[PDB]
């Protein structure tokens, strides 16, 4: 089997992409951001606090004939960015672009944080990391795409995040007219239940190539691309004018620049983020400080190549018994 679904933006920035999801029977469609670094699929739900809802779409398991409540199993994440939700569990039939999995893990929330709140065009999310960070307790449960693995033709999922346009997330295929020149492969370390991986170094402009060792992971889940101080004022060195204000909480530019390419190695292979992938707009309306989409890891404790990153390139999430990632241009 396959699937194939279009991701779109929530907003002018990129700042997410939302995958339409059908639940349960009839199908209940919610619009989830698909999260390569998290592996809970949790949904808004007729069970979540009625003051935390603002404009969301709820599940309501009550009215699907295929949901069962997974008995005793209770559900509590926490996110990089300190947003928060928690609640119980059902089992339902998901599809994804007409990929279907039956008995799949829905975690209904019961409580969610202020942000989720805010952002009525996130139903829930759709963990794609590995199943051995799911947080339900007391039986820790599986991914959807690990529950579909078995039956895709090929045990692989794709991300093609558009820059301010649609792209799409396939499940079981590689297509191949959706990329240019080859597919790099490049090993992932699965220790921290993340697509980690390093890359090989890194270039700013039409700079020369640094050859830099950079472990990090491939998370859709997250907008910016969060590297090393050194790389980071290296880039933004090159932006008269750019700082990193504490006030703002990052790198911040004149709105009246034009920013430079950032090129990242995967193995022998590169893959050029152009300048205006890397303007995330001004720090509040009106203003002319605009926030940089590369910002330090440091204090995170970890890299992150977010959809910054991402949406430059064909990517292939291989799931075969020695996981890998694959990175194109396109």
């Amino acid at each position: 089997s396959t699937g194939s679904a279009t991701t779109t933006p929530i907003d002018s920035l990129d700042d997410a992409y939302i995958t339409p999801v059908q639940i349960g029977t009839p199908a209940q469609t919610l619009n989830l951001d698909f999260d390569t670094g998290s592996s809970d699929l949790w949904v808004f739900s007729s069970e979540t606090t009625a003051s935390e809802v603002d404009g969301q779409t709820i599940y309501t398991p009550s009215k699907s004939t295929t949901a069962k409540l997974l008995s005793g199993a209770t559900w509590s994440i926490s996110y990089g960015d300190g947003s928060s939700s928690s609640g119980d569990v059902y089992t339902d039939t998901v599809s994804v672009g007409g990929l279907t999995v039956t008995g799949q893990a829905v975690e209904s929330a019961k409580k969610v944080s202020s942000s989720f709140t805010e952002d009525s065009t996130i139903d829930g999310l759709l963990g794609l990391a590995f199943s051995t960070l799911n947080t339900v307790s007391p039986t820790q449960q599986k991914t959807f795409f690990d529950n579909a693995k078995a039956s895709l033709d090929s045990p692989v999922f794709t991300a093609d995040l558009g820059y301010h346009a649609p792209g799409t997330y396939n499940f079981g295929f590689i297509d191949t007219t959706a990329y240019t020149g080859s597919i790099t492969y490049t090993a992932v370390s699965t220790k921290q239940g993340f697509w980690e991986w390093t890359s090989t170094g890194y270039a700013v402009g039409s700079g020369t190539f640094k050859s830099t060792s950079i472990d990090g992971i491939a998370d859709t889940g997250t907008t910016l691309l969060y590297l090393p101080a050194t790389v980071v004022s290296a880039y933004w060195a090159q932006v008269s004018g750019a700082k990193s204000s504490s006030s703002v909480g990052g790198y911040v530019f004149p709105c009246s620049a034009t920013l430079p390419s950032f090129t990242f190695g995967v193995g022998s292979a590169r893959i050029v983020i152009p300048g205006d992938y890397i303007d995330f707009g001004p720090i509040s309306t009106g203003s002319s400080s605009c926030f940089g989409g590369i910002q330090s890891s440091a204090g995170i404790g970890i890299n992150i190549f977010g959809d910054v990153a991402l949406k430059a390139a064909f990517v292939v999430f291989n799931g075969a018994t020695t996981p890998t990632l694959g990175f194109a241009s396109k």
